[PDB]
């Protein structure tokens, strides 16, 4: 019967005034192809590039991408990477130089064996009309709005098979 | 290859369509085996705050969504509080299957091994050698302290399941 509410509550402690400003910074994400990655997130999520990194030495490359307004980029280098890695709820694609032309290679999604990581998920103000979007511009479902038991909420998936929830914040409160 | 240009990166980016104005990256979902170690760890260790709870009894499962948030705007009223919970950028969801955390023979895997895929979450700190001093007292496992390796003034912790942290300082990073 997992936890009451109750007993998860008491499982928890308030926050440590030394933790006071620490953020949610960053999920990471590895991709085999950053081209077919970059185009998803951007022009399919409306996502901003917003930071790039290369290691020559390591052979990959990091791209932070976010939700933010592209005219708020800062011009110079060092203050781009301060203000792009103090930024809340990124996502850092990380590509490994060669995966792209390599045939066997893929990701692990973590929703089969072995799992661990599931999701990410994009909250929207309409669930139907950004997945009717979606469907115009070839996007893969891994479930469509109203299949399935919980109807009006959706998953997609990034061009490496990454599951992306589709979730409407002022519809969820009908169904526990 | 030697990896894209940033000519040939951003010649793959699209500006936002604006029937995406209003999106925002809601949450990361991570799969726990005991929502007890992890409540206490992300809670007591971290500083976040659980700001929703679901379950489900049918598919035997809970969700918990923890947050950098004030505890005092977390709405009283149980509708009101899920709109504004899943509403909130930067949200973690646990996902807890009930019976895992009697299960000796199960583990979460945390992608950093074959095969790979999700490789962590990071939390920003103004003071990543005080942060990480703390986390050494409280018994915290580490997969990088600071000053390990190559990257100096950057680590890595794990949660309960052994997924991976960065703990990062924005204005440090660049070195
Ligand atoms: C992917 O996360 C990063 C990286 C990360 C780069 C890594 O590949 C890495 C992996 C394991 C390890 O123990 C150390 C480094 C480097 C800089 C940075 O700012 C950031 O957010
Ligand atoms: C774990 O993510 C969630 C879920 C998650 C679980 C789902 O119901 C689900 C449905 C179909 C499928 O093919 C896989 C999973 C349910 C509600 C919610 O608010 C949320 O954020
Ligand atoms: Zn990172
Ligand atoms: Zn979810």
């Amino acid at each position: 019967g997992g936890l009451t509410d109750e007993a998860a509550l008491s499982c928890c402690s308030d926050a440590d005034p030394s933790t006071k400003d620490f953020l949610l910074q960053q999920t990471m994400l590895r991709v085999k192809d950053p081209k077919k990655s970059l185009d998803f997130y951007t022009r399919v999520l409306g996502m901003t590039l917003i930071q790039k990194c290369d290691f020559p030495i390591m052979k990959f490359s990091l791209y932070f991408l976010a939700y933010e307004d592209k005219n708020d980029i800062p011009k110079e280098k060092d203050e781009k990477i301060a203000w792009a890695l103090s930024r809340k709820a990124t996502l850092e694609l990380t590509h490994n130089w060669g995966t792209e032309d390599d045939e066997t290679q893929s990701y692990h999604n973590g929703n089969s064996d072995p799992r661990g990581f599931g999701h990410i998920g994009i909250a929207v103000p309409d669930v139907y009309s950004a997945c009717k979007r979606f469907e115009e511009l070839g996007v893969k479902f891994v479930k469509k709005p109203d299949d399935g038991k919980m109807k009006g909420l959706a998953f997609i998936q990034d061009p490496d098979g990454y599951w992306i929830e589709i979730l409407n914040p002022n519809k969820m409160a009908t169904l526990m």
